[PDB]
């Protein structure tokens, strides 16, 4: 029940999970808490303690601002914290098998939110099934978000930028130092996160600072050459002042405009977040990782390009229909709760909202790229087009020119395409297999008989959690015993792919070809 770490005891809790039992140590501090002084700030590493530190429930979320586009909508609300938002938020979770593992393979997740919102204690993100079935350990940790992590200063250590990739990487190195003692191998250590976590993920494949705290990466929905991924040295200043300007704290000492923001509540800079950019989406991160020269040396598609990174195996996916979240979001005609069917002159208006500084020329290039109808009467057209538009340019395209690029320089690569909709799912269904919602299947949910799930989502979570473990262990996302569907590895070349679904799971090749050549290769010129 007590394990001994390197800052001190903490004692955990026993879980019952499938006739079995899984031992989870929720809400394991990892540094100072970045508060007063520290407040924007790199993590300072913890003090020692004597006493017996209980792990028994999650810890505080960083504070954040909070959707409240659908209150008492069970499909937005899943991902609003749920625990009390508070600065001292930097914790972690360890979910250990049991009996006591002697070697075992861990997981670290590192959940999305868009770098402004998300927590570990979120339901969908519960180890302990992945503990119970797979043998491995999973680790999460909270991590700043929001200006509070992400606000940049470049050179000035009083804000540097990327504080809440520092947390994630302090998290990585405390499994380093202390998963022996859990009965963990810090030498088969695979991360994997989704959204701004999968982002997240491919900058530690690129900051040298992260290279020796893991083995492999899993990236799912998201990636740092994503538009939304990474801010500019340019745009990151201009936020940062404008938020020091929103404040009173506009200072010509640029320490001093610090010190005045270290004295304002959180909730007063969580309140002027939303107003650093004149133009935002839905889609906005105002504060996210920047070029620093500590976390981040070069500009990232630099060093993806020339083969600057850690030599290791990937597995990287997307959702069928990445972008349908985001149109209810802001786009005009759009809702939840109708079918949505939107006009010509709404589309037109959608890429507005979703390209707010882009040319008129731009706009139209869009237009013409996703409205060339293999039907022109189907009423539907244009509201799948704005969906397919703003999932290919945000999510698959990005994802497909990772995969390519760091399969260039020789390590084998795997990518999926998930397209189930689950059966429980809130949302209406014209928004289709949605951003986030492969994610409660990588975690074995489905896998609990209790929950309503049908029992073929019991069988696709069932093997995707072996391809998942398999992959983490091995190298290697095969299912090998229940004549599955072998994975084959990603070459730029043939560009095969597999697909996750209940029915049959097929092999593809160059996912979203036409779409992508689009947006990779003539749209970046506009
Ligand atoms: C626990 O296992 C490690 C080996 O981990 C494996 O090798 C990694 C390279 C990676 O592929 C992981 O996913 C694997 O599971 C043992 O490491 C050995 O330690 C001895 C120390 O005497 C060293 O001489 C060997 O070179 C190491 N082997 C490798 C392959 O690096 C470790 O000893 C095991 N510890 C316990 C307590 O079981
Ligand atoms: C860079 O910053 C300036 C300043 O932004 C303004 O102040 C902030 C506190 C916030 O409330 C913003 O929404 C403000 O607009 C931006 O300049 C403004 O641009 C808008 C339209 O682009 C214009 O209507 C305002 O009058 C401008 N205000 C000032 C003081 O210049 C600017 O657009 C930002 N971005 C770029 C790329 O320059
Ligand atoms: C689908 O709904 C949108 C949103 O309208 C709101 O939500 C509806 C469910 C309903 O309760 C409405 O009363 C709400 O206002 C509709 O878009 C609106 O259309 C009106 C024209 O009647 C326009 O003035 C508003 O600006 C629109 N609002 C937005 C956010 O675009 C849309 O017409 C509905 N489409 C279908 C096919 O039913
Ligand atoms: C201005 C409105 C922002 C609302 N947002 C929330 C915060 C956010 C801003 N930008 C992002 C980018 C991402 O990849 C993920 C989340 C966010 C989208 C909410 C969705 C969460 C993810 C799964 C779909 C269901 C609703
Ligand atoms: C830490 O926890 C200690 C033991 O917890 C108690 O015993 C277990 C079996 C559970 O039933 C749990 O709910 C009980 O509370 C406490 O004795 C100790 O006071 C705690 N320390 C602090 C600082 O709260
Ligand atoms: C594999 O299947 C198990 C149950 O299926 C039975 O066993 C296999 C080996 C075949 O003989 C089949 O005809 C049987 O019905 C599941 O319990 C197990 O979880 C499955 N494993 C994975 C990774 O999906
Ligand atoms: C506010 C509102 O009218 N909600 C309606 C919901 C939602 O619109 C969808 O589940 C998508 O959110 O759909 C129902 O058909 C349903 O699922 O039973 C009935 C309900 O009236
Ligand atoms: C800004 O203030 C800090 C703290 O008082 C001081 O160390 C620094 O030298 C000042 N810089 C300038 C340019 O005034």
């Amino acid at each position: 029940i007590i394990i001994a770490t390197k800052n001190g005891k903490v004692r955990g809790m026993q879980l019952t999970v499938f006739g079995g039992t899984v031992t989870a140590f929720l809400g394991i501090p990892y540094a100072q808490p970045p508060l007063g002084r520290l407040r924007f700030k790199k993590p300072q590493s913890l003090t020692k303690w004597s006493d017996i530190w209980n792990a028994t429930k999650y810890a505080n979320s960083c504070c954040q601002n909070i959707d409240q586009s659908f209150p008492g909508f069970h499909g937005s609300e899943m991902w609003n914290p749920n625990t009390d938002l508070s600065e001292d938020c930097l914790y972690l979770n360890v979910w250990i098998p049991a009996p006591k593992p002697k070697n075992a393979t861990v997981l670290i997740w590192i959940y999305g939110g868009g770098f402004q919102t998300g927590t570990s204690s979120l339901h969908v993100y519960d180890g302990k099934f992945l503990a119970r079935v797979e043998r491995v350990i999973v680790v999460s940790m909270n991590y700043r978000v929001g200006a509070l992590g992400f606000l940049a200063l470049p050179g000035n250590p009083e804000a540097p930028g990327n504080m809440g990739l520092f947390d994630q990487q302090l998290a990585l190195q405390w499994v380093q130092k202390n998963i022996a003692a859990f009965g963990g191998n810090p030498k088969s250590v695979t991360l994997f996160g989704e959204s701004a976590g999968a982002a997240s993920v491919s900058l530690h494949l690129l900051s040298p600072g992260s290279h020796s705290l893991f083995t492999r990466a899993i990236l799912q929905s998201g990636s740092f050459n994503a538009p939304w991924a990474v801010t500019s040295l340019y745009e990151a200043r201009n936020r940062t002042l404008n938020l020091a300007k929103l404040t009173g704290c506009s200072r010509e000492n640029e320490t001093e405009i610090i010190k005045c923001l270290r004295n304002k509540d959180p909730q007063e800079i969580l309140l002027n977040e939303a107003f650093v950019v004149p133009y935002g989406t839905p889609l906005s991160v105002n504060f996210g990782p920047t070029v620093d020269g500590d976390f981040l040396t070069d500009m990232p598609d630099i060093l993806l390009e020339l083969g600057q990174f850690k030599k290791t195996q990937i597995l990287v996916g997307v959702n069928k229909d990445e972008g349908t979240a985001f149109l209810v979001y802001g786009a005009p005609g759009f809702s939840k709760d109708n079918n949505s069917i939107i006009t010509r002159k709404e589309f037109q208006e959608g890429l507005k909202i979703f390209f707010p500084g882009v040319s008129e020329f731009g706009k139209e290039s869009i237009l013409f790229h996703y409205t060339d109808w293999v039907d022109d009467q189907r009423p539907e057209n244009y509201r799948e087009a704005l969906g397919d538009v703003v999932g290919d340019y945000n999510f698959i395209c990005p994802a497909l020119e990772f995969t390519k690029k760091f399969s260039e320089w020789g390590n084998n690569a795997f990518f999926y395409y998930f397209e189930h909709r689950s059966s429980k799912l809130p949302w209406p269904e014209w928004m289709g297999v949605m951003h986030g919602y492969e994610i409660e299947f990588v975690f074995g949910l489905p896998l609990e008989r209790r929950d309503q799930y049908t029992k073929a989502e019991e069988i696709l979570s069932r093997s995707i959690v072996k391809r998942w473990a398999n992959f983490a262990k091995y190298g290697n996302p095969q299912e090998t015993q229940n004549q599955s569907t072998s994975w084959p590895v990603f070459k730029s070349t043939e560009q095969k792919y597999l697909t996750l679904n209940t029915e049959s799971t097929r092999i593809m090749t160059k996912l979203r070809a036409q779409q992508c050549r689009f947006w990779t290769s003539f749209f970046p010129k506009v």
